[PDB]
């Protein structure tokens, strides 16, 4: 059904807001974005760029995937982002996150043709 290219966007990109803000924006996008359907996912970041310029990275620097798989890529720029990480009190269905605004280098895995974005591994 759901492709892996739009399943990276679902799950991680949020161009709207240039920072996310808010300290509800978490708890809100999780649920939004369907992310605490199953579960509470753990943790999830939300990048706040154009989808091109994410989509971009997959051109910039190869790193190794934390899976050891070789089609990593880190941003030459830091990107604005923002973490979600489950609180300890959260018990599923009311899934709980801390909303934590950072920018840093992203670094996702890339596959297809387009060659584009289909799993965020890290922020550096
Ligand atoms: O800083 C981090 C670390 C991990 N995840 C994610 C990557 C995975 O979701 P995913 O393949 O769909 O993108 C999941 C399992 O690690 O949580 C983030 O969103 N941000």
């Amino acid at each position: 059904k759901e492709t892996a290219a739009a399943k990276f966007e679902r799950q991680h990109m949020d161009s709207s807001t240039s920072a996310a803000s808010s300290s509800n924006y978490c708890n809100q996008m999780m649920k939004s974005r369907n992310l605490t359907k199953d579960r509470c996912k753990p943790v999830n970041t939300f990048v706040h760029e154009s989808l091109a310029d994410v989509q971009a990275v997959c051109s910039q620097k190869n790193v190794a995937c934390k899976n050891g798989q070789t089609n990593c890529y880190q941003s030459y720029s830091t990107m604005s982002i923002t973490d979600c990480r489950e609180t300890g009190s959260s018990k599923y269905p009311n899934c709980a996150y801390k909303t934590t605004q950072a920018n840093k280098h992203i670094i996702v895995a890339c596959e297809g043709n387009p060659y584009v974005p289909v799993h965020f591994d890290a922020s550096v």
